[PDB]
């Protein structure tokens, strides 16, 4: 009963996935030796669950994923390779660790000719933008891992692939590392394709950026654990506010656009959520109000976590073509205010406080563990691209680093499994509809009556 | 010379302040000895000399708070009550906890009562929810934000409230909260006198803004600044990540800009700092932004919540609700950058409102110590029959100050002070030739880099 | 980046599928109130038509079960925490209690004080009853509210206690020692025909448990360690020929040391037990560091350098303090070379207790709760003699005998350790040409800088 | 009745202090206008009245620090120098950064020079490593502990140092450091006078201990208290986890106990607080511990590093090295509990020395603000030719104070003050009948629980 689930992507490139789809494209040939390693691809089962010990276990699936690793032979000539980095889309903890590690691995391990950082996402690759490219060196990236955001900066909206490749050519780029999400990596493919049309010796390698941890073929993306730490700190605040008011409601919106991993993890980690609203589990304003009522039958406080992709069906694009969400944080808060107002009887006093800790989550520096994670991804990213990997992203599954072709990855998305342990834990700690309000509380205060008497004895026995 | 300034309160009770006004009311007589210690000392309101020994430029003296040899209430028979009212602020639980423990540990009082949800917990209805505070209850509450007692907005009937105080045997009510709260305390105190009730009403001032008069520091304030700065770094991260990126973050200052200002300087990251003391027009702000965007691709704008209330068009307690200047300013800045898509090709505005995260978060270690000291001294003085007053801190000393005085004046930024002078230094300036200013910038830079270039050549071999 | 190795006191010399099978109290007649056969996962997902594991081993997946062995409303759960302290003990304690009380509505939960001592005839008088009100907020605190202890107790006394108190499940939270004790307790309870599950929640801040990629507390330890490293780094940078030496937890392995070294980006030398080197080699690395820098940060795991010189109540071998010894050797070295290093300072940081006695990261908390929750599920379903663990992002059940027979260790050929090699001083570099190719990288950079800024004026 | 007290310094330069002593030396003349501001004000040393307007109980006035209309140095031609000496303390980089920026932004000075590794950077040899500080260099340093300039211990030749100041064109040297540092400053200032050099020597006081006279707060101090408290929680966690567990944590206080005391109260967790102001014997400490162990299974002992120096038997600068009381106290406590295995069956002592983590960690937001203000004012006054003095803060105001006065007295805990009175409250007390004290404890408890029991029945 695992806690994630796969699902077709809103804009899938493949409708089915086969082993060939999973094979990673490589620039032709690998003639130089690896200074790092002063001999062939290893794989890992996509799914380690067996069919049919006995004679050796056979996977319930035919799929293998390529393991990322440093390689004996590499494709590019180390001391002559130029590496490029761009960061696109929203910001997320660990961008600067990615930037820094790519640079240092290039410079320290492979002793590359130069590292170029492109400004403000793909815009920095445009004819106009290219004038702002900077050269990244040890001194530039030494301390950037202490800061949120991206020193390169980022942007939204497309650029002309022909301009971008023009730029890559003019500057002598051999590897462009594209750090960003779904949009970014789709752009990567376009760039990669245009370079091919030209017969340019260029790897385009993706480092996946999604604070939501909704990437397919992945159990963890950088930034995500940090977002959970911060979200929990948001939740404590909301909890403080609710407890301080008779019929107090703390509503806090968390990141989840298409999935509720942050919302769920934070709900359980904090032990403080009473209602947890995720996109996987669309419910009506009436149900929410109903859960709130139940909560207010036995408590004077209620914390409601809501993922930003929840309740999009509750009412009525950006430069990149992404569908703008309606702010469910604001809308839900208003509906809850409405509800408690229309019931001034039952709830004499009552307060609703709303917290949107969005930017503080995304624009804050990485946890130590996220840093380590970023550095590992980035390091391996450089290893594989040096060995001519292209058209793929690096990811992590089953505690292993793998290579995955952009087409596969952008075709499916990870989603909460409502039958999973994580979501089962959210159901445990939150208010429940399916409980006789009466007997439920009756079996509460009795659990209490017991406890206090055990208490009373123990202390007399003093 | 100060970074603060005094100003008449929006609803002042005194129009002038005299020594007699500063005298603290005391329940008649002090017959019991102080178990803790098994006449009143003063401090000059103003330590600046006029014109042999220096003479204050002012006649005012303030009474120093301290544990007293003789006390008014009979320790082992006194009942203490605590209520928290108004908004929440870091340190409420440390206050609650310290009052309780000082009462219980030092004076060995009969009982401590905590009243729920502000003054509502003193109403006939509310009183049913009063709880008894004991060591076990308050042991660990200092680790949490908010108030375990809870708080509320809106008035109660002083006759009901005193009824409650009488029925429960309360000898001291500690009222923890703001201007409103302390005004309510006077009412309560007055009604208790009309009845000849032996009751002290003592205020522990609660203002996250640090805008209390006769005070240089109120609990929660330093914690607010730590948190604000953290908010500012986020806004700065967002701005730096975007070509012509603007991070707008709203901070607490309702009638004053101390938090805004301190956080601006502490962070080193603010480009524009908007406070109520210094009302400027949308056009001026846009103008400062333009100047910032002449030499930088990023701008962080701090705005206090009481700024720009004159830029456009009540709560249960009668407080005037503010228009959200964070939201309005953000929109105006969006409007401005949109209407200038030419000059600024790309451009982004991100708004952060860290309000509840600041107010509902636990105290720094230093705030905790501060809370405990205030609360401790509060118990000392009220045991010694002080009433109608608050405890406060001036010139590194704890003083007693009558509610009437304190609610008549408020502390405000002095724009001629060092703090504000530092805000002027670090932020964009209007009165600089945009051109020659940047010219003398990149030249400072050209220098630097060449010093750099030499140093590193002087490195090889 | 890990590797398996025989345990210092192994119970099995080889591991077979049958060894991996988890013992279950006979029969499962009651329904699970929570859910108003066993699934497995390959021990090794590398392949040798559908892929075939390079290994025959399967591990049992932990999960809530349709049928359970104990009668929920009549089961009594007990908890004990033993050995050293580690971040997340209270989360474990709290989650076991709440899962028992909320999900299974068990009769009662008992907390035993000060490790196994609380199960002794004497100790048992101090047992307390855990209820929602008791555990509500303990996850905010380091340490263990139950307390812990070192040293054995009489298994007959302990089982006496379990019987007298009506315990149906004892959760033993702790390390290798603890779980070995658990088997003893479990065995004695069988000799008596007692209906008792003894289930282990593994506690090792080192992350050196076999059949496991992550144990609770570990990620928190790394956060804290990195904070220690920054301090050391601050101290080194503030002194001409400054050395910051900071000791980290690793007794038999170097996972914390290594992860913290890379996470911080600040370690110049990283000393782990997997890679024993001589005082002379360390001094040599330091010299190379001091050829191109005025600062050096040295991370050393506590199990390093035990061979550099000459027991506790539980029988554990006490280590010599390598932190103190190494610091002294480094002082000696820099003193004996006052010539080359005019000034020079050594500051030593031992952040040990601050690491172990501090509250869990949010992620660790989630992790603790999940482990504890599943632990309750499986023990309700009569699992015993085993621990819960996590491999390949999955929770599994593993018999104490297997787990205590092997240990996880750094693989020096792995990515983690390869990253430590990258960021740290290297022996095998021509000191000269290495620095020559340094300042040249620099000369370049500055000139790029100098142009960019000239191209700035006007 | 305050919480500090004054005391003669171990190496006082004045035996009495008069108003003339308090007057701040100024380089002759002030002819240039202040670009910032496009006579001296004072404050009473003591605001308590004697006996119409109140008269100070003291004749002393202190000069208020402020930006001045006229300044002494020609702004666009002044060269500023910065050195940091002595131990490290949170806020050094904020000081460095603010001096630089105030110089560069406000006064538009010619150049800012940072000297490396304390006074050594001013020696003939050291001077070769001087670096030029500019906006780009100091932009982000406030995020780091330590000092980018670095520091050192041990004297240099004043003639060399002034040679350096002259050769480089320094008009103001800002000396950031302690007592030793500022004494060095006077020497440097004196030698420059002998030469008729136009040089201000201005001190920014550095003492993490908050024991500076004429001062209520020095930078770093509040940050130290935050960190110390965090150390204390760890020790508390360790003590609570062990039957008769003792957490001993050593804090910074060399000659005073402000950090120890503040941290003891702030944490609410200390049972015993040992400061230098209150020397007690091993027997008394052991005795307080016994009392603690009469009603509790845990004890946290805070000890300041200058405590217990009389309990047993120099550095490059001539400072007296302390015996490690942390280590010695821990041992004595171990001895004591060992020799009483009877009364305390089990028992553990865990010792935490969070020293470097406190000193080498970045400033709280409030400390940063403080550092920047001090530094800013420092630059204002030195531009207006103040010299031979330090900037300090008393009664929420910034004042100028001559090094001679400041190095002659030191701030010390007042055992009759509120702070120390609070330490007495929260800690174990000797002067309580062990028996009736606990009797009146559990009775307070018996009450409480019954109030509890009713409430919950209701
Ligand atoms: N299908 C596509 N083809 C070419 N370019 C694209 C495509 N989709 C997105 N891009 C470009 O890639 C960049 C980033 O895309 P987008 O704004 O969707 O961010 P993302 O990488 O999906 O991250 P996030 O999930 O934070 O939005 C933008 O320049 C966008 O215009
Ligand atoms: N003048 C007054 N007389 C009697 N009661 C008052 C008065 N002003 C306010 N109160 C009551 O005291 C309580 C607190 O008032 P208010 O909500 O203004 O808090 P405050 O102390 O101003 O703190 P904050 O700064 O958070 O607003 C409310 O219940 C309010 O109705
Ligand atoms: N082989 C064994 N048989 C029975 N009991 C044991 C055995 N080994 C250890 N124990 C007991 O289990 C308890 C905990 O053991 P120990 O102190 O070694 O902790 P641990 O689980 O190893 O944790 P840590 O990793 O902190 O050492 C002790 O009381 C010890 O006496
Ligand atoms: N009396 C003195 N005359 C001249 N120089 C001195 C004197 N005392 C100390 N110094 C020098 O000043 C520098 C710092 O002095 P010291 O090491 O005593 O630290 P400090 O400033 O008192 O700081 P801390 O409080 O951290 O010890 C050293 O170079 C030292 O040699
Ligand atoms: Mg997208
Ligand atoms: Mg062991
Ligand atoms: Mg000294
Ligand atoms: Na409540
Ligand atoms: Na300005
Ligand atoms: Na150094
Ligand atoms: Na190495």
């Amino acid at each position: 009963r695992v806690t994630s689930k796969l699902v077709k992507a809103h804009r899938a490139m493949l409708n089915s996935v086969t082993q060939e789809d999973l094979k990673v494209d490589r620039l032709p040939g690998a003639d130089y030796p690896n200074p790092s390693k002063k001999d062939k691809t290893d794989y890992i089962m996509y799914n380690p669950r067996p069919r049919d010990s006995s004679e050796n276990p056979v996977s319930v699936s035919p799929l293998l994923c390529e393991l990322a690793a440093a390689r004996s032979r590499i494709h590019f000539n180390p001391t002559e390779t130029t590496i490029g980095i761009v960061t696109c889309g929203g910001i997320c903890p660990g961008l600067n660790d990615v930037i820094r590690s790519i640079t240092l691995t290039g410079i320290n391990v492979y002793n590359v000719k130069r590292v170029i950082g492109f400004r403000f996402g793909y815009w920095g690759l445009s004819k106009k933008g290219s004038q702002t490219a900077i050269e990244l060196h040890r001194g530039r990236v030494t301390n950037i891992h202490h800061y949120g955001g991206t020193i390169l900066g980022s942007s939204r909206g497309p650029q002309d692939p022909k301009e971008m490749v023009d730029t890559l050519e003019r500057l002598g780029v051999n590897i462009l590392f594209t750090v960003g999400g779904d949009g970014t990596q789709r752009g990567a493919l376009v760039i990669s394709q245009e370079a091919k049309r030209r017969g340019v010796d260029i790897s385009v390698f993706g480092v996946p950026k999604t604070i939501d941890n909704d990437l397919s073929f992945s159990h963890r993306t950088f930034g995500f654990q940090t977002a959970v730490e911060k979200a929990v700190q948001a939740i404590r605040a909301a909890y403080a506010e609710a407890v301080s008011a008779n019929y107090g409601v703390g509503v806090v919106k968390l990141m989840g656009r298409d999935s509720g991993f942050i919302a769920a993890q934070a709900a359980v980690a904090s032990a403080q959520a009473n209602i947890c609203l995720v996109p996987e589990n669309p419910i009506s304003e009436q149900e929410v109000m109903s859960l709130l009522e139940r909560r207010f039958c036995h408590s004077r406080s209620c914390v409601i976590i809501v993922a930003e992709g929840f309740g999009q069906d509750w009412g009525r694009y950006d430069a990149s073509g992404n569908k703008k969400l309606i702010d469910i944080g604001v809308i839900l808060t208003e509906k809850v205010k409405a509800f408690l107002k229309a019931n001034k009887s039952r709830y004499p006093d009552s307060t609703v406080k709303y917290i949107d800790p969005s930017y503080m989550i995304r624009a804050c520096p990485p946890s130590a563990n996220d840093a380590l994670f970023c550095a590992t991804l980035a390091t391996l990213a450089v290893h594989e691209a040096m060995a001519g990997a292209t058209g793929c992203i690096i990811a992590m599954r089953h505690n292993n680093y793998i290579l995955v072709p952009i087409k596969v990855a952008t075709s499916v998305r990870r989603v909460l499994d409502l039958r999973g342990q994580l979501w089962r834990q959210v159901r445990e700690i939150t208010v429940d509809l399916g409980s006789d309000v009466r007997l439920a509380r009756k079996l509460e205060i009795r659990r209490e009556l017991e406890a206090i008497n055990r208490n009373r004895d123990r202390l007399h026995e003093e």
